[PDB]
């Protein structure tokens, strides 16, 4: 692939979904343990796995509203 395979992990992970998703916030990893826990995760798909621009995007924060 012409993409490279160097994986996105650690603070680098939370720096790039700072910068895709800007004020707005975003969402990480719900489980860590060493049970079965399994659910999805940034984590899961950028740094266990490769992940996409447009995947990366979906972690982010749901907009608010107050009147």
């Amino acid at each position: 692939a012409y993409r490279p395979s160097e994986t996105l992990c650690g603070g680098e992970l939370v720096d790039t979904l700072q910068f895709v998703c800007g004020d707005r916030g975003f969402y990480f990893s719900r489980p860590a343990s060493r049970v079965s826990r399994r659910s999805r995760g940034i984590v899961e798909e950028c740094c266990f796995r490769s992940c996409d621009l447009a995947l990366l995007e979906t972690y982010c924060a749901t907009p608010a509203k107050s009147e």
